[PDB]
């Protein structure tokens, strides 16, 4: 059995985040290592119980502009892109996103005969695609994509809301 307990619209990263690097940025594309700082995380999005089995599918709506080590680079602007992970509650469980179709980002699990929750996480890392007369790049709030729950092994959603969305909070790149 399943119930929805989280938020439909979700913001990724702190509002007006500031990100900077000492690294050279002469070998483009360059990826800021923002760790898990630019992310959303919530352990309690659906409440599940009684043998219910569920996983997660993810979908990124941004345009693919390249790839880096087996995952897509998504374009925000002509000079700024994103590496995106989606998956289970833990950021370390994040699945490297590629393409614009629904992809399994959490194989799943089943609750025993007790009550628990299904959570999720999303985090991105900024990528410098091309140089710019600024050195300070500014990105506005942008829609990213969605995550839906994936009931499996007989379990069903019914009319319970399955899908939640994500928006990138505006930030600034420095140095
Ligand atoms: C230890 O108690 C419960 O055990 C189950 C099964 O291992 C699971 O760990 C529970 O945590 C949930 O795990 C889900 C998948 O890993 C995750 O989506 C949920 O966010 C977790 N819910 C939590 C931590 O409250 C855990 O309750
Ligand atoms: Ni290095
Ligand atoms: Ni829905």
């Amino acid at each position: 059995v399943v119930s929805f307990i989280g938020s439909t619209e979700n913001d990724v990263g702190p509002s007006q985040g500031s990100y900077s690097s000492t690294h050279a940025m002469d070998n483009l594309p360059f990826v800021y290592n923002t760790g898990y700082n630019i992310g959303y995380q919530n352990a309690n999005v659906w409440r599940i119980g009684g043998g219910f089995c569920v996983g997660l599918d993810g979908k990124v709506d941004l345009p693919v502009v390249g790839s880096l080590d087996g995952q897509s680079i998504y374009g925000l602007t002509e000079e700024v892109g994103l590496l995106i992970w989606m998956g289970d509650t833990n950021y370390s469980r994040g699945t490297a996103m590629s393409g614009n179709s629904w992809e399994n980002v959490f194989s799943g699990w089943c609750v025993g005969n007790y009550l628990s929750t299904q959570g999720l996480s999303v985090h991105v890392r900024p990528v410098i695609l091309k140089r710019n007369s600024s050195a300070q790049y500014s990105v506005q709030k942008t829609s990213i994509g969605s995550i839906r729950m994936r009931p499996y092994n007989g379990s069903s959603a019914g009319s319970v809301q399955t899908t939640v969305n994500f928006s990138l909070n505006p930030f600034t790149l420095n140095d």
